[PDB]
């Protein structure tokens, strides 16, 4: 089960050798190994669905719009899309650098190591894009698109940092607006906007002519994160392949915030005294408070209403290839159990 | 005088950014963006941005169009935008206090989100400024590289500083010298000292990859500049500085606090835990008195004399006499300064 995905995976190794044995940025033999270890720990491995969606999207935009000379994707076409797909995976790798880190005094030294790891990787994307796109017309537009998503990611990463730290001293810091900003800037941009926007820039398109699609993808990114959060609570761990830890891990879950908005005083103090522990006695009291607040129903309500909104906004787009791409994104997420 | 010729450049750029066809904005959003813009970028001495133009002027002399000054000033004002973004988060602990100056925490992420999003707005101006005014030059890509380097180095430092300032409220042992050095270097040294000279240099038609030694000097000189800052906030003629030192009350990660924790023993360590990040002058004085007892006034004289001599030596070892002149100018205006 790999096909063009196997053809995609190889590109990481090509970019990695380029980045390491680059004359413009020399490296000690010890520097190279140190950088390569950071690269391999952080960037390859995983589902790769974000980077691949760049290639899958570029393939669907070409298949439908065309007006190019042939509809089959060139080997050089597949490769360049994969280079952007892997740039996406680098952006992603940087965004997650901090997600462990979690007593307190050991935290800034620990955090310092992680920050420098991402510093190394962040300085890779400009070089990747320059090596492989410096000559195209759209190069400057591509640098913009990446600068925007890169900068929005860093903002979301900083808020998630402030927020996950402030959550250890007071759960009331987790709020609905803050959750939406973290989800939007830290995740939605690279996850849903960035792939397709990459396919469009190399397809020879201007992004300022797709603001209606950019709002759709960003909202679809929020919807996707509300899904993950919900699944981490209850969703057949044998289907997901993972045990839910968000309630234990003291995460800023869509569930937790919707809880503290609807539940009051007595229910609120129940949550402070039971959220984020490791024995199931408190984990179940939480899961029961969510059931008491009907949060499975509030979620399923949110799901159908948001799906209707986006399908409407999608059916209302002028670009049939774009909407065909967004329709595949939305149906691949809808009511997914995994 | 040339300062007045430099300041209007801000208004030039501010007018460009707002009434950009490529970036439409409501009249009501434009006021909001302008309020963010001028609250954060102009005002203050503007010395970093000015050092770009003075540096270009000294480099050119030792090897002048009005438009030249404009472009140099455009880069100097670019520096001020970077400086602005680095500092957006610095009073995040005192603006979350919607009380007096008491613990908060729940109101902290809302406060931070505002700040983060302000700096996000200002961070998107530098690429537009550099493109508008340099898209066409030989060195344009060298400029985009240079600003991406410092921009990213700045971003790392504030992220570490954030982690550090938060973890410093709970458990004081979080403040350490390696963490202090990293923050000082990545958050500050890059934009303040490297970036100005590097701007004057790349526009002067130079490649930065052949100035690694000058860069190492400038970054270290930036760290030296911050250790001076920290030391003065404790004892440095509060009447001369024109400001009252607030660092001990504010529970800041000072070079001094770090050096104290290194030298002091468990009794002195507890004196520091039980005082320090408090308000009353009685507890603040126990610290400033503990600093004296640990000999941190002389330890500072050692760092300064050694860093000054060490850098003077490294600078004189540069082949480029024009570069040596600029770094010597920076070093001698920082040296033993009382304000």
């Amino acid at each position: 089960m790999t096909e063009l995905k196997s053809k995609f995976v190889k590109v990481y190794s090509v970019l990695k050798k380029e980045l390491l044995h680059d004359s413009a940025f020399g490296l000690t033999d010890d520097s190279r190994n140190w950088v390569e270890r950071i690269m391999d720990y952080n960037v390859p491995g995983g589902k790769l669905n974000r980077g691949l969606s760049v290639v899958d999207s570029y393939k669907l935009l070409r298949e439908l719009t065309n007006s190019k000379y042939k509809s089959e994707l060139s080997d050089d076409e597949i490769f360049l899309a994969s280079v952007l797909g892997w740039s996406v995976e680098w952006i992603q790798a940087c965004a997650l650098v901090l997600d462990d880190i979690m007593c307190w005094f050991r935290l800034p030294k620990v955090g310092m190591i992680a920050i420098n790891d991402g510093l190394i990787l962040r300085n890779h994307v400009p070089r990747i894009l320059r090596t492989h796109f410096q000559t195209e017309h759209y190069y400057l537009q591509l640098v913009d698109l990446f600068h925007e998503v890169e900068c929005q990611t860093i903002a979301g990463q900083m808020l998630d940092l402030i927020t996950t730290l402030a959550g250890e001293i007071n759960l009331s810091s987790y709020s609905l607006p803050v959750y939406q900003q973290i989800t939007l800037s830290k995740t939605s941009y690279y996850s849903f906007y960035l792939p397709v926007a990459c396919a469009l820039v190399m397809l020879g398109e201007n992004l300022e002519s797709h603001d209606d699609m950019k709002d759709i993808l960003l909202e679809m990114g929020t919807y996707f994160q509300v899904q993950d959060d919900y699944l981490d609570c209850f969703g057949d761990p044998e289907v997901i392949g993972k045990i839910g830890t968000d309630i234990e891990d003291n995460k800023c879950t869509w569930l937790v915030v919707q809880a503290l908005e609807h539940c009051n005083e007595e229910q609120k103090k129940l949550l402070y005294d039971n959220y984020g522990r490791k024995d199931p006695k408190q984990v179940a009291k939480v899961k029961e408070l969510y059931k008491t607040l009907n949060l499975e129903d509030l979620f399923t309500q949110y799901e159908n209403k948001t799906c209707k909104k986006l399908t409407k906004s999608i059916e209302a787009l002028p670009n049939v290839a774009v909407q065909a791409v967004l329709k595949s994104f939305l149906a691949k997420i809808h009511k997914r159990l995994k």
